[PDB]
């Protein structure tokens, strides 16, 4: 039925509009119906370039024939084969296979993790539908729907464009052109068409809308594109490594290299006397595997991955890779008003009558929650007659309302609204009848109405006046005295002066209110205090970011005594504490303001040069900064500075896709929640280190001292496999998967010259290898008396490390807290993994087939009862040695 055929680029712009519209069956003003779209789905598909088709599992699983230290395991299983050795041959073959699938089962929950964070931030858009606007993903879009373009959006597909005011995008990803291009509607002639180089009649994709509102009809999505092809294939690249990635390569490099060196040097020894060449060989190779960091990347990615999405349950968005290890290392943090550290929305606070009391309002938003206090006392309705009159005047004249907590009008305004309705006064506007109105000019810098009540019209008409306090106090002449009406004289228009600077240089934006009969013969009532308010929590993140050390600087646009008041009613302003000007940042910009700038902490009346200029100057020294910021001219202050915090509400297009992760709440206290799971992290990572190091050396001390005097070794291959499975399978994603502890916030922040393996960390290494070594040759010298036991000292060997390995990962969950502070069953898959090597050992121990494959012999309870109580000398030693450590900095700071 008349297929809709895609319109390519040129011919799309060489007929007008109406030929396109009419080619595409597309509606200009009432767009395209549900049933339609879901058509032109069924047909069309998907608005998203064709995925490349990933290779399928046994892919996978051959490809893991490679990194040839299974091939060697290989031909040693094949050589033992031609040696009529069947037995140990199938069981390194049933050794291998294990291997190959933990390996196997590793890769495919880092591949699918790496695939799966993809989808963090996805393409957005708004389009007409049905002659409503609707706000839908750029997924959804089919040709023939019509989209809006606005200031800061970002293009979702190609369109035609048929209405255009002042249209300015950039297409400077696309052809390189670092000037936007005007934009036109009429057709363009079809000779002028190499490149783009011209085309201001299409849309293209991928473009960034500068400036300019303008509507287009899309003529293709997806891989129907002329360009689409070139963003295409520009996609589907290996995004670049962060640097501590690169860093946790070197160090397994360095430790495979002293692996292989110290396992050629022991080979060597051991071959030197009288052994078995095979046996020796196999047993190294098996060595090199275990003790060869293959899960330590893998780990990073893991964690990495579950850290930017316990941040995405939370509100924030992370989308570079690299930007989270910047999170920790953050101590320039800043923030900006309106928005961030205060709600953009005014609430009244402070309330000065004509007779003097003074009133403190509170809550925030325009909501109930809040009262107002008169000298200890809760005043509701009109209890206090002063209050209640002012309150009455604000009401009922004004012309802004709330609804749904929402607030259309002057913010002002609506503040004093929800000051009278809270406490139960909303109705009092509609009990009078409004006759004559005034309204608010800044000429006048006041308004006012006449209205009569409602159901009492027989009474005078009265006159409610607010403004400006020099205009309202114009047509004032009398004044209220505990319900006594008295002459205005100089001496309270000077009180009420005095008033009104310490309202404003505490912060208050001064209301002045009064009523009368007529203008002119007014009477006064009071003033209100109107602030820009905190938030619920900022003060609290404030004072724990800077308790712990994290420079907070604040920059707004508002005046001095705003700033200064918001600063020391949050805890940025101290005693030795300045502030710069805008136009004193104008007037000098790099060299002298750095010496300046650490100890400055309010910047008023700034702008977006500004800020580029502080950014210039905070980075100079060397930190990072959180530079926020939404719109359009806050687009560089987010490219070239550090990480660029945004908000996803009030935000445009430009800040969620061409800078840094974005906050979805436009709040500051998920700040301190990205700081906290980048250094559970950074935790996470230093415990699976220090396990593996730990378990490395220790099992490579144990053979060096098995080999070195041509002791009788108690681990063959299959278990030395196994004790690395353990130290690199589940039990070491368990160990670096953990959820944060909540005490890294009171750390002070990382230094980016920093190394993961601390002294603390490697001394506590060695102690571990040397109890866990002392405790095997221990048990290896009692049971070896009688000279003759060939299964059941390697079988009892075997199981004695694997239960010291399981108490190195039980005590190394943290380093600087105890097991016992976080409990027993904190993480419950590290319990389901120890309890599945438990079961995995117990089998391997009793089955007869597993017994025959690991060379094992059945133990007894009392055995395993000695085992258990001999491999506990590890981890009560380490508890131990923290608690010691910890009780020894409390007490340091608090002698301090
Ligand atoms: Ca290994």
């Amino acid at each position: 039925e008349t297929m809709i055929p895609v319109l390519t680029s040129k011919k799309a712009s060489e007929l007008p509009v109406s030929e396109v519209a009419s080619i595409l069956q597309a509606d200009l003003q009432n767009g395209l119906n549900k049933c339609e779209v879901s058509h032109r789905r069924a047909f069309h598909g998907w608005n998203e370039f064709d995925i490349s088709e990933d290779e399928p599992l046994w892919k996978k699983y051959i490809s893991q024939f490679k990194n040839p230290l299974i091939m060697l395991l290989l031909a040693s299983a094949v050589i033992s084969v031609l040696m009529h050795q069947f037995d140990d041959a199938v069981s390194i073959t049933v050794a291998i296979l294990i291997v190959v699938t933990v390996a196997f089962v590793q890769e495919y929950r880092s591949e699918k993790s790496l695939e799966e964070l993809s989808k963090l931030v996805p393409p957005e858009c708004h389009c007409v539908r049905e002659g409503k606007l609707e706000h839908t993903l750029a997924r959804d879009l089919v040709p023939g729907d019509t989209v809006c373009l606005s200031v800061g959006d970002r293009v979702p597909a190609d369109l035609r464009l048929f209405e255009a005011v002042d249209l300015s995008i950039d297409e400077s990803s696309l052809t390189g052109e670092t000037t936007p291009c005007s934009k036109v509607t009429a057709p363009q002639p079809a000779a002028t068409n190499g490149d783009l180089a011209s085309r201001s009649n299409i849309a293209f994709m991928g473009t960034l809308v500068r400036c300019g509102k303008a509507k287009g009809v899309v003529i293709g999505t997806g891989e129907n594109s002329e360009f689409g092809e070139v963003f295409k294939m520009m996609q589907a690249e290996e995004a670049p490594k962060t640097p501590l990635q690169k860093s946790m390569d070197l160090l397994g490099k360095q430790l495979s290299f002293y692996s292989f060196g110290i396992i050629g040097i022991i080979m060597l020894v051991g071959w030197l006397l009288g052994k078995d060449i095979l046996e020796m060989f196999t047993i190294s190779v098996s060595l090199a595997v275990a003790a060869i960091p293959e899960g330590l990347p893998i780990v990073v990615t893991v964690t990495l991955a579950l850290g930017v999405m316990r941040m995405v349950k939370k509100r924030a968005i992370v989308k570079k890779l690299p930007i989270v290890e910047t999170l920790g290392c953050c101590n320039v943090i800043c923030s900006d008003k309106t928005g961030t550290l205060t709600k953009n929305e005014m609430t009244v606070t402070h309330i000065f009558t004509s007779d003097g009391l003074h009133a403190e309002v509170t809550g925030v938003g325009y909501n109930q929650f809040g009262e107002v206090i008169v000298d200890g006392d809760v005043v509701h309705g009109f209890y206090n007659p002063a209050v209640s009159r002012i309150v009455e005047a604000g009401c009922v004249c004004n012309d802004a309302v709330i609804r749904n907590n929402t607030l259309m009008g002057k913010p002002t305004e609506g503040a004093l609204i929800a000051l009278a309705m809270k406490m139960g006064l909303d109705g009092l506007q509609q009990d009078y009848i409004r006759k004559a109105e005034y309204p608010f000019s800044s000429e006048q810098k006041w308004m006012a109405v006449k209205c009569v009540h409602r159901t009492q019209q027989d009474r005078p008409e009265i006159c409610f006046m607010k403004g400006a306090y020099e205009q309202v106090i114009k047509y004032c002449t009398t004044y209220q005295s505990k319900g006594q009406t008295l002459t205005l004289t100089q001496q309270q228009r000077d009180v009420y002066q005095q008033e009104k600077a310490r309202m404003g240089s505490a912060g208050l934006r001064v209301l002045a209110l009064a009523s009368g009969p007529e203008l002119g013969q007014l009477t006064f009532l009071g003033l209100v205090g109107i602030i820009d308010p905190p938030r619920t929590g900022v003060k609290e993140a404030v004072t724990t970011l800077i308790a712990s050390g994290v420079s907070i600087k604040m920059i707004t646009g508002d005046s001095q005594e705003t700033a200064v008041a918001i600063a020391s009613r949050l805890g940025l302003y101290s005693k030795t504490s300045q502030s710069v000007s805008g136009e004193e940042i104008d007037a000098m910009d790099v060299q002298q303001l750095s010496q300046i700038v650490p100890k400055v902490a309010v910047f008023y009346r700034a702008s977006p040069r500004h800020k580029m200029k502080i950014i210039k100057s905070l980075q100079k020294n060397g930190s990072v900064v959180a530079m926020t910021g939404d719109g359009v001219n806050d687009a560089v202050a987010l490219k070239a500075a550090d990480i660029g915090v945004a908000m996803g509400q009030t935000g445009t297009d430009v800040c969620k896709e061409a800078a840094d992760m974005i906050l979805v709440d436009d709040d500051f206290q998920t700040i301190m929640s990205a700081i906290e799971e980048g250094k559970g992290i950074y935790n996470n990572i230093k415990n699976f280190v220090r396990f593996q190091l730990s378990t490395s050396i220790a099992a490579l001390t144990l053979i060096s001292l098995a080999t070195l005097m041509n002791f009788p070794n108690p681990l063959n291959a299959m278990q030395i496999l196994w004790i690395n499975i353990i130290m690199d399978g589940p039990p070491a994603q368990s160990l670096g998967v953990e959820p944060v502890d909540k005490d890294v916030i009171r750390k002070p922040p990382r230094n980016w010259k920093d190394s993961i393996l601390t002294k603390n960390l490697i001394l506590k290494i060695l102690v571990s290898s040397i109890i866990i070594v002392c405790g095997t040759l221990f048990v290896f010298w009692r049971e070896l008396r009688d000279n003759v036991i060939t299964p059941r000292d390697t079988t009892m060997t075997f199981t004695c490390f694997v239960f010291f390995d399981m108490f190195n990962a039980l005590s190394s969950r943290s380093q600087t807290k105890s097991v016992f502070e976080i409990g027993l069953c904190s993480n419950r898959m590290f319990c389901y993994a120890v309890l599945g090597s438990i079961m995995g050992q117990l089998l391997v121990i009793y089955f007869p087939p597993l017994q025959k494959v690991f060379q094992t012999e059945s133990l007894s309870i009392l055995d395993l009862l000695f085992l258990l109580g001999l491999t506990s000398s590890v981890c009560i030693v380490a508890e131990i040695i923290k608690k010691v450590e910890r009780s020894r900095e409390k007490i340091q700071k608090h002698v301090s």
